[PDB]
């Protein structure tokens, strides 16, 4: 119910190249094969507010088409999109500072697979003894996977989902966005 | 029916301030006391094509609401507007190069009264015999009033009428956007 400071933020187009910012977040995003999604995405700082329409470029997508959810600042925009991920309501935004990388998670590996696990919480690399969890699944996601490297370490998007592994020393995001 | 060629568009708000822009157009606008509106604008074409979506800043407005009109290339916006003037149907968007002012046309008034006529095609300052037309009235328009400077002259918006003048002296604009 509240927008963001307007007054230190910014956002250009140019041709195939977009980016929406702040000095504690920028989203770069292309135009790839028609369609535009986010190449560049860091957060310095987690906070409930809303990104103005009027600093918004292109207002368009479905809500559940966004990758950053618009409760924590995330455009309502095409712009704010990755292709084969939806909106990461239950994302590691609290692990800031964070930034979004198209690679897998050290010592981890990421296989698309029908009858893996559908979107959970998402879920650190590593246990909460600090060891890693090698075998990773998504039903549908497009790789390279898209990975958040922040605070803690290496997390993946709700779509990601660990194999192989006990529950009860995974570590899992508490956002609800 | 066809967007304009994004690969040469651009668009960029930063705080209080914002543009859309390619080689052959050029909306500057900022924010005053919490309201988007044009500040400058630049045409050196006439084309009907429509600014994408994904190059616009802040997709909002209801249409009537716009300056420049969206079959000519009017960025679909909250910053596509001036206050006291809505969308210009009948512009002289066809002089170009044209660029807006916040200035009465040279020889001529504008005066602000309720009972003057109405929106109407835009009507050049000067007849058809090159004689300056003085004296001019609106509605409810803002003043300073705007003022299109274009390629035989000077132009006023739909908003602003001649007074005392014969219908037959009068040059208009074509254009139906």
């Amino acid at each position: 119910s509240v927008d963001c400071d307007g007054a230190i933020l910014g956002a250009a187009v140019n041709g195939k190249k977009s980016a929406h910012g702040s000095p504690t977040f920028w989203m770069g995003s292309h135009e790839v094969n028609g369609t535009w999604m986010i190449h560049t995405l860091e957060t310095l700082d987690y906070k409930e507010c809303e990104w103005p329409l009027t600093h918004t470029i292109g207002t368009s997508v479905e809500e559940s088409d966004m990758f950053m959810p618009r409760s924590i600042g995330g455009p309502v925009s095409s712009h704010n999109r990755i292709p084969g991920y939806k909106v990461q309501t239950n994302g590691p935004w609290m692990q800031v500072p964070l930034e979004v990388k198209r690679e897998v998670c050290p010592g981890t590996s990421v296989v698309v697979d029908s009858n893996c696990d559908g979107r959970g919480k998402s879920t650190r690399s590593t246990t909460d003894s600090g060891k890693i969890i090698p075998e990773w699944c998504c039903r549908s996601c497009t790789m390279p996977p898209v990975s958040f490297h922040g605070s803690d370490g290496c997390w993946y998007p709700m779509e990601i989902r660990p194999m192989k592994t006990s529950d009860s020393h995974l570590v899992r995001s508490w956002v609800t966005a």
